[PDB]
């Protein structure tokens, strides 16, 4: 009974027989309290912030003080002036729903260490993919990240392409590749990597001026590596690019993508949040066909990162094309060790936050969330259009909007100066965050209008400031 | 259609006492659960999404309900799993994490959590013996772990980054022990070399990585037109939790040009020992290490790492191509340089829990883990229906019934239904791994609350099942 000695302090654990449990109450409220201080007094604190291992147990008050850096010295998304990145505040179910997760410390590897939380997850996916029009087959795993969802997506594409789960891909004549937006996440080259791909693997397609795939670039992308004799196999389609919120033609993508006999991946990691909303779900038409979808919940859903799905339309995929070779052990209610069929084995219990924080909001809720969100993104459209030195990137998709200053009064080679500089006053003075996004070979403003707290009043500070800053 | 008032918390207070009672009742609860963990056995006895936000009470019924559900490694009697109850700044340092909701994706998105990690990372590469270029990445879960090591060791082997594999006409292939972690087979179709890639190694009857085999299986690759590029060393089997002989290994990967990755997802712990840490004699030579601090350092799932020798390597043989934006103090974005790139601040719970725990409680919490296997290894001894698989390296005993009674065909029969026993009966968890082709009793001695008793109770029962 090491918790008996003088080796480890009183807390270190939690005793199961109640033995230590006002030390624990104590340590735990401190922790709280400090969090909730901060969290509801988040607005005092900036949208951006301005080793060894002891051999001894640490004091409460170090550890506190620790704690208490680590907040100051964070991002601070909870600010209303938080309005660049698809980095949200969490759900207060979300934040609770770690709590939960951690408490009870089950592990997503196996049913019989996780054995109602394997489940929920598992249900709760297949009523995901219900909502995204998958299919009575469709089902899928969470994922620690979209980059997870996507790796996972293609390997799933490669394997039913090339039989590669016990062979492997190293055979191959024909190079594999797979098609891209070339405003697509950069999780398709690191998957790519991954997988033996190559980075060189993921083909970029043209997309339009409002940031969307070309179609009929697509096409003509897809004769091209045959011709290279490169052996395609999956479209990826993108709903909500990353820098500019655009969605993909996901239905003519697919319809591409269904011709050529390539997997059709949807990478609506931050897009699919739509399937909430009845005014704007049609955005997403066509991803009801779509062979897997990798979703986030941790973006447009406000769950505490990392929450992150794949959904494949046929589940049983990830054992036909995914799961390496051992004995079948599916409990007799029917579900299967999540382990053997994620990139992940132990996997933490995101299931907790993401049922919890659902159920919370409602579909609803995230309904409303997501108008607002479109509205606040129309208001800094409007404010562009206004503005003759400030250009858009293009039409929004998304409640994301992203633009830059192209002054008349400067050559162009000086205009990543002047958004960084637009940037760097906007947050030191303005207290508002914006990104900086590299785009189309520039530097350019990136707004997402996530943040719940975030108002008229905020946006219309942004363009004050950035009028004083242009004159 | 509309928000509950504490569907967010305000950022200017306004919400703040609703938002203060709802994470005082499942604070409360929580810790009501846990405080009353022992009252839960270790293992438990329609889905949709709603239009219209959920009641606090049913949410918080919800957590009851998950909680009752749920596995309970907080039971002293959850003796069967490499899945600890968590250490109490590990479930805190998760909620804090979680309130600032930081992205280790890119310094911007967590500039404290990135540079305590990498920071962090370098203190332990240090303690791995790694030397001063030493560092690494934490990942969500050993098997991502192994995974990118792999996938170094295979960008180094291969200039794969950009090329990727396919064009290759010797297939790459990997050594490690027979009772190696499957997450290099599924590493190993994820990398694209293929589950086949992965090439057992006989072990000893201890359950270590035999090194003439190894030299023999590399010569036999070798012969077979395959192109070994990497070793893999494993610093605590998962089912028996043996340690290989790590310095011939890494000596005999050395001799070949091999990439040698040590697999200490548990066994890594030893390193917080000043007493068993020589148990990992020749680990400071790997060239990557895997460690699982939410294993044997008792880290709230998941807490894992890959360290390198050399941090460089990252850059070098797998980052994607792409702009290269150190900041000023040195720092690079984490989610250049790991498999995943948006992750969950894992080192809040990691340095927490290290700061609360020390050194000196990890050597504690070891120690006693060795004495708690020991006394089970005593126990096996004893009885003669009872086969230890092995001797044991870390706190960690598999063995079997072997009944002379029985036909052995019957074996795995007795065992499973011992285990069923010992849970229904004796509420003490044992694994009941696939080991040697039969089923064998496993026990990890984790839990801090473990006591001889509890032991003790195990082996009663074991005898009147026995007869």
């Amino acid at each position: 009974n090491a918790m008996d000695s003088r080796f480890l302090p009183a807390t270190a654990f939690i005793d199961p027989e109640g033995r230590n449990r006002n030390e624990v109450e104590r340590l735990v409220q401190q922790v709280v309290d400090l969090i909730l201080a901060k969290l509801t007094g988040a607005a005092e604190r900036p949208p951006m912030p301005e080793i060894t291992i002891p051999e001894a147990a640490a004091t409460e008050a170090t550890l506190l003080q620790a704690i208490r850096d680590m907040v100051d010295g964070s991002m601070n998304p909870a600010n209303p002036g938080y309005i660049g990145h698809m980095d949200p505040m969490p759900a207060t179910m979300a934040i609770l729903g770690d709590l939960v997760a951690a408490a009870v410390n089950n592990n997503m590897l196996s049913l019989e260490m996780s054995p109602s939380f394997s489940r929920l997850e598992t249900l709760l996916l297949r009523a995901i993919a219900g909502l995204f029009g998958l299919g009575e087959q469709a089902g899928g795993v969470l994922t620690s990240g979209g980059s997870l969802a996507n790796l996972q997506a293609l390997a799933v594409a490669r394997n039913v392409a090339f039989d590669s789960v016990e062979p492997g891909i190293t055979g191959l004549a024909q190079r594999p590749v797979i098609f891209a937006s070339e405003a697509a996440h950069t999780s398709l080259q690191k998957a790519a990597m991954l997988l033996g791909l190559g980075t060189a693997a993921v083909i970029p397609v043209r997309a339009t001026a409002d940031s969307r795939m070309d179609p009929e670039d697509l096409r003509a992308r897809i004769d091209q590596a045959r011709g290279a004799g490169q052996h395609p196999f999956c479209v990826v389609a993108t709903a909500g690019t990353t820098t500019t919120g655009n969605i993909d033609p996901l239905a003519e993508i697919g319809a591409i993508a269904r011709e050529h006999g390539l997997w059709f991946h949807v990478d609506a990691a931050y897009g699919g949040a739509l399937v909430f909303s009845e005014r704007h779900r049609w955005r997403l038409a066509g991803i009801e066909q779509a062979d897997s979808i990798t979703f986030n919940p941790q973006k447009w859903l406000y769950v505490a990162k990392t929450c992150a799905m794949v959904l494949f339309r046929d589940a049983g995929v990830l054992e036909r094309a995914f799961r390496i070779p051992a004995p079948n052990m599916r409990a007799t209610d029917g579900f299967i060790n999540l382990g053997e069929i994620g990139v992940q084995g132990t996997r933490h219990a995101d299931v907790v936050k993401l049922w919890l924080t659902l159920q919370h909001i409602g579909q609803q809720g995230y309904a409303r969330l997501i108008d607002d969100g479109y509205r606040l993104a129309e208001r800094v459209v409007e404010g562009v259009r206004q503005r003759p030195f400030l250009r858009l990137a293009g039409e929004i998709d998304t409640n994301i909007v992203c633009f830059r200053g192209e002054p008349d009064w400067l050559p162009a080679e000086r205009w990543d100066d002047w958004n960084a500089a637009l940037q760097a006053l906007l947050l030191r003075e303005g207290k508002i965050f914006l990104s900086l996004p590299v785009y189309r070979g520039g530097r350019w403003l990136r707004a997402v209008l996530l943040n719940p707290y975030t108002t008229d009043a905020v946006i219309d500070a942004m363009f004050k400031q950035i009028d004083r800053f242009a004159g």
